[PDB]
């Protein structure tokens, strides 16, 4: 076989899960957050996949 | 076989999971956060995958 | 076979898990955080994969 | 076979797990944090994979 | 076979686990932290893979 | 002061939390369950407070 | 002061939470269940406060 | 002071938490379960407070 | 002071935590379970407080 | 002072923690279990407080 990509690719066979991202956010997984009190200014309480590039 | 990529690629066969990211965040995995009190200014309480590049 | 990459690639066969990242965050694994009280200003309480490049 | 990379590559066969990172954070492994009280200003309580390059 | 890399590569065959990092953090291993009280300003309580290059 | 009980009592002052149970179940605490697949016949997957007295 | 109870009582002052139960079930606490697949015959998947006295 | 109990009592002053149980189950504490696959017939996967008296 | 009990009592002053149990299960403490695969028939995977009196 | 008990009592003053049990299970302490694969039929993987009296 032959393949040429510029990116971003994701090429496969017999594949149970696939995610391609440029951005941005993708949530595909099981996630449970239980929480009782959030205070403070300002605290990232429960972050799973996170990116902060403030300018 | 033959392959030429510029990146970012992810090329495979018979593959159960795949993630390609440029960014950005991707959450595909099981995650449970149980939490009772968050205070303080400002404290990253529970971070799993995290990136902070403030300017 | 033949392959030329610029990066970042991830090339394989018969492969159960794959992650490619430029960024950024990717969470694909099982993670359990149980927590009772977070205080202080400001304390990284429970960080699993973490990157802080403040300028 | 033949291969030329610029990096960062990860090239393989018959491979159970793969991670490629430039960044950034990737969490793919089992992780359990149980915690009862976090105080102080500011103390990295429980860090698994961590990078701090404040300027 | 023939291979020329610029780095950082990781080239292999028949390989159970692979990690390539430039950064940054990668957590792929089993990790259990149980903890009861963290105080002080500021004490790295339980660090597994850690890098601090504050300027 | 004077007190006579037959039970079950719970007598106090200045008390943040109280539970009295005869039974039966009482859930008053923070609880997070994240779960991806349960199989088998029959397996108690994730039990927190549990009592089984089958006859 | 004076008090005589037969039970079940719960007597207090300045008290943030109170539960009295004979039965029966009482749920007063924060609870998050995230779940993706339940199978099997028959498996208690995620039980928090539970009592089974089948005859 | 004077006190006579038959049981089960729980008598106190200045007391932050109290639980009285006859049964039965009481869950008042922080609890996080993250889980990815449960199989087998039949396996108690993650049990915190547990009692099995099958007859 | 004077006290006569039949049991089970728990009598105190200035007391931060109290548990009285006859049964039965009580969970009041911080608990984190992270888990990736449970198999076998039948294996107690992660048990914290546990009692099995099958007849 | 004077005290007569039948048992099981737990009598005190100025006392930070108290547990009385007849049973049964009580979990009041911090506990973290991180786990990646459990197999076999049937193996007690990670047991903290445990009692097995099968008949
Ligand atoms: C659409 C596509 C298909 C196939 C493909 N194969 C690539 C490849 C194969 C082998 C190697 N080596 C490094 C040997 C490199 C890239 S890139 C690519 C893109
Ligand atoms: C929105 C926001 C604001 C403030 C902030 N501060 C962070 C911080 C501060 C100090 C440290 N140390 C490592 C001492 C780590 C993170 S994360 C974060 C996110
Ligand atoms: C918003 C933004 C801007 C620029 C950018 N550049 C990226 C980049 C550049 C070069 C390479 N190489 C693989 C050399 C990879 C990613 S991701 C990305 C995202
Ligand atoms: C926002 C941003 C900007 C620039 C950037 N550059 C990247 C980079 C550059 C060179 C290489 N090599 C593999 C040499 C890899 C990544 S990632 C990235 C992300
Ligand atoms: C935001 C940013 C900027 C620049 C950058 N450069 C990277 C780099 C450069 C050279 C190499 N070599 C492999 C020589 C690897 C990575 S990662 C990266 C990320
Ligand atoms: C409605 C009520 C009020 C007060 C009260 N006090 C009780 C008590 C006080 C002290 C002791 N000791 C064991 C000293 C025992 C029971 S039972 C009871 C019932
Ligand atoms: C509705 C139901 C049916 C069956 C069942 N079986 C349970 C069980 C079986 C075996 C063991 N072992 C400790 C081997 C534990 C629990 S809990 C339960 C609940
Ligand atoms: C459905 C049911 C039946 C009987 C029962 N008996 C209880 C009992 C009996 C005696 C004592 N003592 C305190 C001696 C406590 C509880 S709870 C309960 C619930
Ligand atoms: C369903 C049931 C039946 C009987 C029962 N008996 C209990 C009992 C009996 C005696 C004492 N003493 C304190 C001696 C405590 C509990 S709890 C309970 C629950
Ligand atoms: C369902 C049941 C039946 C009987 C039972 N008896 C209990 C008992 C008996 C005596 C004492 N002593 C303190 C002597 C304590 C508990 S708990 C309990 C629970």
């Amino acid at each position: 076989k032959k393949g040429v990509v510029h990116g971003v690719a994701t090429v496969a066979e017999k594949t149970k899960e696939q995610v391609t991202n440029v951005g941005g956010a993708v949530v595909t997984g099981v996630t449970a957050v239980a929480q009782k009190t959030v205070e403070g200014a300002g605290s990232i309480a429960a972050a799973t996949g996170f990116v902060k590039k403030d300018q």
